[PDB]
């Protein structure tokens, strides 16, 4: 018997369960587990040696193609990191969530359950010293290296998750291997980096199953772009990956494939699918060796469409010299002919991709360099700054996509200087509101999904953040200019090697403002402050890549972009999850911010108080007062007005962001707590703890 | 774009989320929040004073019928506690989950959103000193008391939840007011206290909407019984409750009813059912579909309902909407009742099929007759039933808080006698512990006995547990799963040890069989761990007493009889739900997280505490030793499993003979989340971790019913 909660009845229901995942770390590992220090005890070279042995250790329950598991593990690794989307930074190898449903049962992940199982003995051998996440990427690397290609490098540090990431919308499809997110090649549903559900990037047979290489290329380009890869990286990755292995399909899988892992019998112990997708054949003459075979086969010969016995589309070589030029995967006394997918032909038919592939063939070294770099990025893009990259194989070179941070070449401020700076900030002409908005704009770009954003680095002062509409550029410049004057003033007055960064000052200023707002309400609060943040420069900032962090809805500032799809409150919850907030923390934060008044354009939306810049629970008290009736504003699709029953007296204006806390059942229970006559101090303390939490999200230093 | 989980793709998936709920306590309230401690500060009478005032303080947005909210609050309280099922003890007002979906949106709870909103000002005034759950029940009490009827009392102590309970599978039907749980009135599905999902007990118009009083009575008796109420109680509650208020519905019972709370526009702020006849518009109020009061004085306590029911004849009728109701056949009642809003208008009393059932049914009739001839007996059984109804899931007397708690401890409360002696000290606990290990009892015996004792506890209605040692009493001493003959042997030895100890004290120190049972289990686990090379000191908290048959309602404890027990690998060969689904359900009653459950099962298998000493899931060569052998062997890819709820584990090579297990053991290597946990405990560096986790889980289960010291 399976219960039908309020998530299966009404679609327009907020999914607060995603925030509940932040209130607890499920799993048997101690809640204070420090994976980093455990990984440091790991003999990485010994793990690689075991993986090397495993590569050619064909098991009977699942014999290795060509006597080598390398290709299978590369696909495995690529699938693990392939779900990444720049829109929210979700997906990616980070937590090894591929091991859980629904991802572990997608059609495109067929038989990856076998690959992972082959690694079980190694995982058990090293235990907590190496995560599944790290181990899967490491297997990919060893496969590539064992087959003749030295990788760019490798870093451990990916902590294992013990449940699926519920906060991930994979698409509007109720079915797998089918799509309903695009009509024209190059216009898929915004955000998602895949053109088809259950699929990773695009349809292997071509757009909508049609063998149109040119149209496929447009989808490939758009989707890889949403996975943070450009033309050169994309071409290098596809060509590089398909230099190895083959496609599996001895007939039609739609009629020769078994129950996916999640639907398989208990006796199958987590394994399922016991022909993956009709298409059959290798790309090159030597599927287990790094060479120029893929590029040569594609460019040097003409290819044409062909429907296999399963009805699936693949491409065959017009030539006859390539006929039976490839040994069979399991039958020695047999041969096979190289094949190509519509997505491979796309790389030759598209003018831009063709130019890249021609240069690659012309300069084999350039192909290697691009594949190496792209493979390293693909598998480490969601690990955050260099500080999180661990182990002896971490490259000495830091890549710009890691959003690097410089070293603090000076002594850090102490308790005395911290109080001094705090005092001078509040004594300046900066208001509590300016300080809070600036600190929020600096810290709120952080996302726990791929660990990008955050106040460290003070990139708020650089492009593109300094000019984002939501940050109100003109007003932002005033606050940053003033804090920069304070920084100069402090640094020049130091008698020793002590200095303060602008990154720290912005956060210190926010803390001071919150402390001041609480003092105005009669509460004495001291927010813990941790110095050490540094200021990153433009040369170490990939401006365009930060566009992904630009918010469409910002609850704290009551900001809603003019053209959004889903309800404002849905985006708000999605955004709250990126900041690792629970439902109560999200509520305390919004409610308290409204009493302060930190709205974009300084509007009074949701500011249900007559004493601005005073941290109280007035937001809740007034929101819950039945003496007020709410109604949509005439000729306004964002604003709502609170009128006080039916007397008409217009008191208060608000958006859906504010009203959801009095409408959603669970949020209303939290609001009723904060809106009680004995909860003001409780709200103040919860608001401060949440503010402090957000300010320290990118401080992986202390862990 | 709603991110579907996995239930939409694989409906028969394990609902582990119910266990994740035990891993954390969502909500703003502090981690170490002690509601009991807060309620104790509350000025109860002051709250009752404000509620009494509220009863007649009509609010513009939802005026009180007859100028009194009393009836509405009684229904509200009735609905808060009416979802209780004895099968799992879930439901009931305990956590006030009525405020959350999907319950707050059941057609049955129409406009109860308005009732709760009316109490919001009072909730804000007293804050955490009184929970929504306690406040809703109190409002019901005050309503009854303010209308002329005195209650048996009231007790606080219901802590508020901040999310719905993902555990209660309210109904198999994927739609409201529809049922696939019964074809013939009286044979409703097993595990439900309602005849139709979305409903509390039965259909007001009769089974499947047919005005059949006889069949209706059969469903009423069955559903109420599943909610722990007998004929007398059932009739008292229905008659007592319908003595007040009226039904709402002068138009179509399915037309004016606006969107449910969960679907209402954001500006409505949680209030739904935009009915064209309930909020504000002087006149006819509507909720259900039938219209008209039961008595002529809807806001006064009297014999009106019973008198009006038995003294006159009633006939079925398709009112305004097709909804069945019963009207009098005499003109003596025509226009005899004042309108709910317009006193210048007259209204005629009506009856529901469920009301007539109390007349048409022979057993119920004898009750109603006795009631009419003995008002005192009617009001008395109503008071008792109302008290039990609203306090059924509160647990033992120790949890009943406040100045209005009846001095009388009810048998249904699973009473516990006080300790009339001094508690044993750290030195005696050591001597007794050693003496236990020096007897002829094995580790398996001591572990199985301690488990059978503490495993009856369920967090739902706070019933069961090791305290009281009811394992030695009926009916537990004879439950098949406890292996009576074998249990008796163990109880005999421990009792002798109890007799010798007590009769050797040079003061007033004594030990209970209950404490020795738990102490014996701790010693056995400690020994098993020692047999594995680990030194552990399981915390022990003396104080458990021995309850007698006088403190035990035997028939009621049968509800705690397990159909499946993972720890002992016991599976009743006649269950409908998969074994693993029941295992997770039971694990949730023990407040376990997925990891705690996994550690507990794995550890128990290494010790070998199976029912009938079978080798099911016992993947180890060193029985009575606490290791991670269960996981190491479970993850062995060299084994191929196949059906025998038994399965056979075969070695990949050749044919041969190997392991055997049940779905309970195999699910830990099949389900994705459980397998991930199993992989941790089955790793080379996790044996000690598993031992420590097992011990911590064992200790937790052993003290689940310890409220006596909170
Ligand atoms: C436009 C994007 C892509 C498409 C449509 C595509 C698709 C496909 C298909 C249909 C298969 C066969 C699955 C099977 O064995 O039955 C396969 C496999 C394979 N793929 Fe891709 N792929 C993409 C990109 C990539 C990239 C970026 C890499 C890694 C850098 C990679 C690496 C591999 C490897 C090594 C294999 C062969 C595995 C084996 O023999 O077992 N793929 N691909
Ligand atoms: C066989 C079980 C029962 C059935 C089918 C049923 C029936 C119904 C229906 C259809 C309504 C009208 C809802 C509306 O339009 O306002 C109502 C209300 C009412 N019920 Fe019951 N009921 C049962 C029992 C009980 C019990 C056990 C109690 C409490 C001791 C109770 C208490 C009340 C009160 C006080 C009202 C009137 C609410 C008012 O004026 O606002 N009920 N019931
Ligand atoms: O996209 C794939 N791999 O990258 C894929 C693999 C197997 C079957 C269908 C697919 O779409
Ligand atoms: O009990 C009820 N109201 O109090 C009730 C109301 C509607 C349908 C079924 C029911 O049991």
């Amino acid at each position: 018997k399976r219960p039908k909660s309020n998530q299966d009845w009404w679609p327009s229901k907020l999914n607060l369960e995603i925030l509940d995942q932040n209130a607890r770390d499920v799993g048997p590992v101690e809640d204070d587990f420090d994976y980093a220090e455990e990984f440091q005890k790991l003999d990485l070279e010994a793990v690689k040696s075991d993986l090397e042995e495993l590569m050619t250790s064909s098991q009977d329950w699942w014999p290795a193609d060509y006597g080598h598991y390398g290709p299978l593990f590369i696909r495995m690794a690529w699938h693990s990191a392939g779900t990444y989307r720049t829109a929210d930074g979700r997906g990616g190898a980070a937590g090894g969530r591929q091991r859980f449903a629904p991802i572990n049962s997608w059609p495109d992940n067929a038989n990856l359950d076998k690959a992972r199982r082959l690694l079980l003995p190694i995982k058990q051998k090293y235990g907590q010293k190496i995560s599944w996440a790290d181990l899967m990427i490491l297997a990919g690397n060893v496969a590539i290296e064992s087959m003749g290609f030295k990788t760019f490098g490798y870093a451990g540090g990916r902590e294992d998750a013990f449940e699926e990431d519920k906060a991930v919308n994979w698409g509007p499809e109720d079915e797998f291997e089918t799509q309903e997110r695009f009509d024209e090649p190059g216009e898929i549903q915004e955000g998602l980096g895949a053109s088809v559900m259950g699929l990773i990037y695009v349809n292997p047979e071509g757009p909508d199953g049609n063998p149109d290489p040119e149209a496929s290329a447009k989808n490939i380009r758009q989707t890889f772009d949403r996975m943070a890869m450009n033309d050169k990286e994309t071409a290098a990755l596809i060509a590089g990956g398909h230099t190895f292995g083959k496609v599996h399909g001895a007939d039609d899988p739609e009629e020769n494939l078994g129950p996916e892992p999640e639907a398989a019998p208990i006796e199958q112990q987590g394994l399922g699918w016991q022909i993956t997708a009709g298409i059959e054949g290798p790309w090159t003459q030597s599927p287990t060796e790094w060479d120029m075979g893929y590029i040569n086969n594609l460019l040097d010969y003409e290819w044409e469409p062909e429907k296999g016995p399963g009805g699936a589309w693949q491409w065959a070589p017009k030539s006859e010299e390539l006929k039976n030029s490839v040994p069979d995967a399991h039958d020695p006394d047999e041969k096979q002919t190289p094949m190509m997918l519509t997505t491979d032909i796309a790389l030759k038919r598209d003018p831009d991709y063709r130019e890249v592939m021609e240069t690659f063939q012309e300069n084999p070294m350039e192909f290697g360099m691009n594949f190496a770099k792209a493979w390293y990025k693909l598998t480490h893009r969601d690990m955050g700054p260099p500080e999180r990259f661990l182990g002896p194989e971490v490259p000495d070179e830091e890549m710009i996509w890691q959003d690097p941070l410089p070293d603090a070449d000076y002594d850090l401020i102490g308790d005395e200087e911290i109080a001094e700076l705090k005092e001078e900030i509040l004594d300046s002409d900066l208001s509590v509101s300016q300080l809070v908005k600036t600190a929020w704009a600096s810290a709120s770009t952080y996302r726990d999904s791929d660990k990008r954003g955050g106040a460290n680095g003070a990139r708020l002062r650089l492009e593109p953040q300094k000019n984002w509409e939501v940050n109100e550029p003109e007003q932002l410049e005033t606050v940053l200019g003033t804090l920069e004057n304070i920084q100069t003033e402090f640094n020049d007055s130091r008698s020793d090697g002590t200095q303060v960064s602008l990154a720290d000052l912005i956060v210190l200023g926010g803390n001071a403002a919150v402390e001041q707002a609480a003092a105005n309400a009669g509460y004495d609060v001291e927010i813990p402050f941790e110095p050490g943040r540094v200021d990153a420069g433009p040369e170490h900032t990939d401006a365009p890549s930060f566009d992904a962090l630009k918010p469409k809805v910002d609850g704290v500032r009551n900001y809603i972009q003019d053209d959004i799809t889903r309800p404002a409150e849905e985006v708000l919850v999605d955004n709250a999850d990126l900041l690792n907030l629970t439902a109560s923390e999200l509520t305390a934060l919004i409610g308290g911010m409204r009493s302060i008044g930190a709205n974009y354009q300084d509007t009074d939306l949701g500011v249900f108080t007559d004493e601005p810049e005073t941290l109280t629970n007035d937001f809740f008290v007034n929101l819950l007062d039945m003496g007020t009736e709410w109604e949509p504003a005439a000729d306004s699709e964002h604003r709502y007005k609170g009128l006080d029953r039916d007397t008409g007296e217009v008191k208060w204006e608000a958006t859906r962001i504010d009203l959801i806390f009095g409408s959603n059942d669970r949020l209303r229970a939290i609001s009723e707590v904060y809106g009680s006559a004995d909860a003001e101090k409780k709200l103040v303390h919860d608001f401060v703890d949440t503010w402090s939490k957000v300010m320290k999200l990118d401080r992986f230093d202390l862990e």
